[PDB]
Order: structure tokens, then C-alpha cells, then sequence
């Protein structure tokens, strides 16, 4: 046809249907399945697995330089030991923040304190 039914050579039969059956044909099935199924479950679940594979061969492997960021840029680097919140934070909190509340405490609220308060438990003696 072109014009015997309604301008069929121009109503975007070849070009409207071109991008309509293209993007109809994988965006709501890919974008909306894919993405989140295939690319997601077999290279975003099992490559990629959540993550790098395993952070052994795709993100610390033998190099010091994957992608000048090393996926997304941080993590692995400065939250993995920032030395200021990752090596202290659950640590030194416990071996540096906790022994000398500890060491005062135990002399300081068991000889002065618990003394009292477990010789009399009045108030003071």
C-alpha cells in the first residue's frame, strides 16, 4: 500500500514499527526482566555475583589498578581500612577505649564504690 487506505507510506510503517517493535521487543522485557533476571541472576547473581565474582579475580586480584576506582571508586580502600574508623572502630573501642574505663573501674567502682555499696548499700561509710 502507500495512500489507497490512509497515507499507509507515511504513518511511520517502516520507522514507527522499526523502533516500536524494537523497544517493545526488549525494553518492558529486558529492562523489566533482565536487568533484573537474566543480567541480574546469571551475570549480576552468578558473574557478577552481587559483586565481583568473588573479590578475588575481579576486584583484588593481581592488580593495583582494575579500573582507576576498582568498581563504584570506594569501598575495598577506604572503608576497608581507612585506618580511622575500620581497624579502631571494632577495635581499639574495645583495646584502647574500653581497657582504661575498665582498669579504672574495676579498682574505682569495687574498692570506693561497690565497696560501700555492697558492705552497707546505705549510701556511704
Amino acid at each position: 500500500a502507500t495512500k489507497a487506505v490512509c497515507v499507509l507510506k507515511g504513518d511511520g510503517p517502516v520507522q514507527g514499527i522499526i523502533n516500536f517493535e524494537q523497544k517493545e521487543s526488549n525494553g518492558p522485557v529486558k529492562v523489566w526482566g533482565s536487568i533484573k533476571g537474566l543480567t541480574e541472576g546469571l551475570h549480576g547473581f552468578h558473574v557478577h555475583e552481587f559483586g565481583d565474582n568473588t573479590a578475588g579475580c575481579t576486584s583484588a586480584g593481581p592488580h593495583f589498578n582494575p579500573l582507576s576506582r576498582k568498581h563504584g571508586g570506594p569501598k575495598d580502600e577506604e572503608r576497608h581500612v581507612g585506618d580511622l574508623g575500620n581497624v579502631t572502630a571494632d577495635k581499639d573501642g574495645v583495646a584502647d577505649v574500653s581497657i582504661e574505663d575498665s582498669v579504672i573501674s574495676l579498682s574505682g567502682d569495687h574498692c570506693i564504690i561497690g565497696r560501700t555499696l555492697v558492705v552497707h548499700e546505705k549510701a556511704d561509710d
